[PDB]
This record gives C-alpha cells, structure tokens and sequence, in this order.
C-alpha cells in the first residue's frame, strides 16, 4: 500500500537504482527493476 500516501523514498526523496551502483540501499519502495537509493548528499 506504502507509494502514494507516504513511502519512505519519498520522504527522504531518494533515487531508483539497482544493486550495481555506489549508491546506498533504503528500501524496495521504489518500482520493479529498481531500488530506492541513498544520493551522495550532505556527506552520506
């Protein structure tokens, strides 16, 4: 149920990716195929 009323990738406003990338890992709130990320922001 958690995408349209307040899913943590959204609070955090982070980006879709999957594991083959640098970026952190949040969680699977984002779309199939992809992965909500953690952007490299404010030294994280």
């Amino acid at each position: 149920r958690r995408r349209r009323r307040r899913p943590p990738c959204e609070d955090v406003n982070g980006q879709c990716q999957p594991r083959g990338n640098p970026c952190l890992r949040l969680r699977g709130a984002c779309p199939r195929g992809s992965r909500c990320c953690m952007p490299t922001v404010a030294a994280h």
